[PDB]
């Protein structure tokens, strides 16, 4: 009864889903094994699938009950939230996205082993049930595609009931009063901005002096956080937390000074969502007895083909250096697999673009001005605001701006970040860009439709070509 | 002010460029050309800036499509499917044509403005061409200005097209100018002619409550070019919104009755089955034409083509040289981008440089909801023009951001060459299909493969990814997620 395959999957996220995927298309007898009750991984269960739906819902209630829809004519006298019923939309589109898993999985052939997987030899990895029941799989390549978990705050216990993570925080049964956020990153100013729309106050309280977290562009950071403060959403930056008290009456207080020392305070809150970041997961894979070591922040270091030191057992995804995200950990999966294969290996980092769902959104892909001045790099700066954008302009909905960093010698897009309406589905063009390693020119010169937002991106690379835009 | 020339201003003046109509085409080629250091006039007839598009056209219209959709979401189903609970959703049909009228006027502003920053020359008046180098504006209050200048630009763009025997009045027979502003939401309207600005306009009354047929002549449905299998899945879509369609058909008569409606007589194209339908609005859109009255043309010896466009050539240059014609005024697709774009590289030729642009990569778009899109060559034209292709699609119903959204419908198509795998075209019918397209002219330019875009790390979850999808199919004959 042990089953024989050419690859056996650990995980069944972004990356060991489409691995296995692509791994079956490419003709290997391919297995994946998940120890949750469902499959997707972290995306699509806990993370970027739930929070997109809150997001979207949130803000058209926003639209609803706020004044934009009588501004265009759409008039109700008495708009209601019934969160319930806004959650059970965001657990349908769930159902039905790890569903479409399990049917691509028998569609392409991929065997599905239910369990936790441990890796028991060179060539062996072996699934426990929860019963403890075990299924031994002999395999020639092993890909571990095992993931993330939360990063604790050291003396702060979550309990996903008033001290919440991500997960608990997406599964709230009923508005808080009140709420504090630990950690301004791009989670967390999703989470709160989702619950301060839906009626909570909400503070986010960050060490750091900007939200949005690694890499984002500080200009574009300042004019996002202005622009959520105007919206009702707090900020503590510069702001460290001492603890927190669960206390006998079910609230908590927490203890914050500034980051650098000095004024304690003390805020209380109903719920305390805890999201200082993200680790990479390989507990009791079986590593040490393989002697593959981790690097200091947890992740399984790996060659350009992403093989770990034993050159038959691989590692992508959240599990592995570079950007925690989940089109990432899907390319990394994909590239992979061809490379067992025998085919080239390429994915570059600088061409990974990252996006916040808020409204306005953010997105950005390339260097910052930040990191082109840590670099030596000559550039320069073209801008356009959407205000002078016809769609955003047509829409009302004219918040932001696109900035794009350009080299002076060669005239070559080096960096784009946006903030504003369609950040998230604009920052692709410009990934296709650095990837294509676009001049600014070009991207003014292309066609784009009128009116839409994308002419913003054509008008700000003009700036940066020519010096001048059109429209503004 | 030396930068306003209205009523009562009438020095000669001296321009190295000309431009007549501030349109896309005109107002954009105004500004670049002194952007380049031209001494540069723009002449315009109306009473504000921005042409077509800007007063009756791309803004006024998708202003409405934006804000009927949304009172759709709010008044069907799909508000409270996310638990957005409301009593009583009530249309406010003023309320929403003011919005409208708003953005209007603050963009016909704004190019007022850059017009000034700039440093262009507005003569408001109809511009005539009475010399190879002279332009003479008539103004409102009978006083002529006449414009010594090296270049001249031709930007008059375009009019509606008549139909003879129906008079349009605005009122209950209305082009497109009249749909856009209409007191009350008609209970019935039929609609003549079902390309790109008929359905637009079709739907956001549907959506407004209105009983909406459109009548049309050929076998389809979003005008010139739209690929067939995109054109049918979407005439089925807007069918199941309650948009209904008369194709094959034409219009023999209309008739305004003593009870206030109309009765349009039709027919089948080829002949026979003789029906009359019955409407309280009617709106004529059969097409539109390029708009040269009282130009100076005849004089000249610039002859029109056939369909009353002025022909030009590499360079926009008409028969005269220093006299240049662009936007809906010359041949290729009538639309805001590419009057602008020619506008843009027509006077980076007067000043020395290069003049390239590739229609091939020129997208269209339909503003519904869902959207269509699409650029590069349709399956009918690559068919005729005998090239081997493949083709890879993928449904948005298989889309994670669509999914979480509850916004599904419709596809990504991408036509591939079967021995390069160079991207052909790429046709779009979804939510999102009017960004997306953009980043597939990109491609386009650059004469990228499939496999070029499907390799791009598009971010999760987007549209985009789709688009991604579709690419990796036709390349490797398999998506990921479908
Ligand atoms: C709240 C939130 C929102 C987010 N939003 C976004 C977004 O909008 N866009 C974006 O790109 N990214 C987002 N992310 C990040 C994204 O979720 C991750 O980058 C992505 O899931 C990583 O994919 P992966 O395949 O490497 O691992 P994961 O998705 O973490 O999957 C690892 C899988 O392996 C399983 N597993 C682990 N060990 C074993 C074992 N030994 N045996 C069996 N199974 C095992 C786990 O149970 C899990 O199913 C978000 C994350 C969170 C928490
Ligand atoms: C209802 C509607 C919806 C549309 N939606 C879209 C869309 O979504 N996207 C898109 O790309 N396109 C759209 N279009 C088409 C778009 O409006 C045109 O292609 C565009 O305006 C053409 O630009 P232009 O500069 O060539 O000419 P026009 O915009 O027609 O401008 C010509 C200008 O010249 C002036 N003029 C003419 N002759 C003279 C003279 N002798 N002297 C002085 N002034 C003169 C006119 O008054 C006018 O202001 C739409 C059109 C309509 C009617």
């Amino acid at each position: 009864q042990p089953i024989d395959a050419d690859v056996t999957v650990i995980g069944s996220g972004p990356g060991g889903y489409v691995a296995a995927i692509k791994a079956a298309q490419l003709g290997f007898k391919t297995v994946c094994i998940e120890k949750n009750e469902t499959l997707g991984g972290t995306c699509l269960n806990v993370g970027c699938i739930p929070s997109k739906a809150l997001l979207n819902n949130s803000h058209y209630y926003h639209m609803a009950h706020g004044k934009d829809f009588a501004s265009r004519g759409i008039e109700m006298s008495e708009v209601r939230l019934n969160l319930d019923k806004m959650m059970e939309q965001k657990s349908t589109a769930v159902k039905a996205l790890t569903g479409g898993i399990a049917h691509l999985f028998k569609q392409n052939k991929v065997v599905h082993v239910n369990g936790y997987g441990k890796i028991t030899g060179k060539n062996q990895v072996t699934a426990t049930k929860a019963d403890g029941g075990t299924q031994v799989i002999d395999t020639k390549n092993i890909l571990i595609a095992t993931g993330s978990e939360v990063t604790p705050f050291p003396g702060i216990t979550i309990d996903e009931d008033t001290i919440v993570s991500s997960t608990g925080a997406l599964s709230l049964k009923k508005v808080p009063e009140k709420m504090v956020v630990i950690g301004a990153g791009v989670i967390g100013v999703e989470l709160g901005s989702v619950w301060q729309r839906l009626g909570a106050d909400v503070t986010a309280v960050e060490f750091l002096g900007h939200v949005g977290g690694v890499g984002i562009d500080m200009e574009i950071s300042k004019n996002f956080q202005r622009i959520l403060q105007k919206q009702g959403f707090k900020f503590k930056l510069n702001t460290k937390v001492t603890g927190a008290t669960k206390k006998s009456d079910g609230k908590i207080d927490v203890s914050i000074e500034a980051a650098s020392g000095g004024k304690a305070e003390v805020i209380t809150c109903d719920v305390l969502l805890v999201c200082i970041g993200r680790r990479p997961f390989t507990k009791n894979l079986g590593l040490e007895e393989l002697g593959i070591e981790l690097d200091p922040r947890g992740r399984i270091p790996v060659n350009t083909r992403f093989q770990t030191k034993i050159p038959n057992i691989y590692a992508i995804g959240d599990v592995v250096a570079g950007p925690m995200l989940a089109h990432k950990a899907e390319d990394e999966g994909i590239i992979c697999v061809e490379g067992m294969a025998g085919g080239a290996v390429h994915i570059d980092y600088n061409c990974v673009p990252s996006v916040i769902y808020t409204h306005p959104e953010v997105a950005w892909v390339g260097k910052s001005e930040e990191q082109l001045k840590e670099e030596g790099i000559e550039y320069k700066v073209g801008k356009f605001p959407f205000a002078a954008n016809s769609r955003a302009k047509t829409n009302a909905d004219t918040d932001g701006m696109v900035k794009i960093l350009g080299q002076k010698s060669t005239d070559r897009v080096l960096g784009a970040h946006i903030l504003g309406p369609g950040a998230g589905e604009m920052v692709n063009e410009a990934a296709l860009a650095l990837e294509y390693g676009a001049s600014c020119e070009d991207i003014a010169r292309v066609c784009h439709a009128h009116p839409t937002l994308s002419e913003a991106f054509g008008e700000a690379n003009l700036a940066a070509s020519f010096g001048k835009s059109i429209n503004f």
